[PDB]
């Protein structure tokens, strides 16, 4: 496991948590205790708040308006669990332009999701700042997720939670979200989410490490699916 993470120029930390134990593993194990954006993890906290806040469904289509997006790939319809895995910005940014600045802001305090800070700009404040989390409290959010146990309806957190499903192997179900916030110096990178393993178990784990433009796409859950293998959470198929 350490020689797979300095195999890279790697500044990474992977944490992992059973409900009792928060477990670091990587090259900088202080990454765990700092704050970072969340870029587009945050899609989990917008996606729960909105549910909550009968803002939108679970089954709704966001269509496309024509202006092209960030990516070409973003350029079609959606619902919130497909825009979910595609991280399309543009859906979310205009659900959290439907909950409004001080509904946002209350919610997050409410959970006490990072710095529980947002200022004025709803639809940016995820992606620039101010809103910090670090990846412990990232662990624990997903876990929380997985088991029911955040400060939502029980539905919502269920309906959240199949909008990250990601992978069956076998009786074992990964559930994930990806992140990398490119408008911050320096670039931050998310891997974060929860294995539902076959004995009944449950392992939230978050990847955090620095990034940088030439980087590949996959290499964030390629790394997170090497070590998840090596800890025994979720050996390969
Ligand atoms: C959120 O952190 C940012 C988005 N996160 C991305 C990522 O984690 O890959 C990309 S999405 C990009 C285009 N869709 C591709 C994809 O995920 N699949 C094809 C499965 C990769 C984006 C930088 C967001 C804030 O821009």
């Amino acid at each position: 496991v350490q020689a797979l993470f300095n195999e890279i120029s790697a500044d990474a930390v992977f944490v992992t948590y059973d409900g009792q134990n928060i477990k670091k593993y990587g090259t900088h194990l202080d990454r765990a205790k700092t704050a970072y954006i969340p870029a587009s993890t945050f899609k989990i906290a917008n996606a729960l708040i909105g549910l909550e806040n009968h803002k939108a469904t679970s089954t709704e289509i966001f269509k496309w308006d024509g202006k092209p997006r960030f990516f070409k790939a973003w350029d079609k319809d959606f619902t919130l669990g497909e825009a979910m895995q595609a991280s399309t910005v543009p859906v979310y940014q205009e659900l959290a332009r439907r909950i409004g600045p001080s509904l946002m802001q209350s919610e997050l305090q409410r959970i006490g999701y990072g710095n529980m800070q947002i200022g004025t700009e709803v639809d940016q404040f995820w992606l620039k700042g101010p809103l910090t989390i670090t990846p412990i409290q990232e662990v624990k959010f997903v876990y929380d997720l997985a088991q029911g146990q955040l400060p939502f309806k029980p539905e919502v957190q269920q309906q959240v939670k199949e909008m990250l499903y990601v992978e069956r192997r076998g009786e074992n179900r990964l559930y994930a979200k990806s992140g990398w916030g490119m408008a911050v110096d320096p670039q931050v990178g998310w891997y974060v989410g929860f294995v539902e393993k076959a004995d009944g178990q449950v392992v939230a784990f978050a990847l955090n490490m620095q990034m940088k433009a030439g980087d590949d796409i996959a290499l964030r859950k390629q790394l997170s699916l090497d070590v998840l293998d090596k800890l025994g959470v979720f050996h390969y198929l």
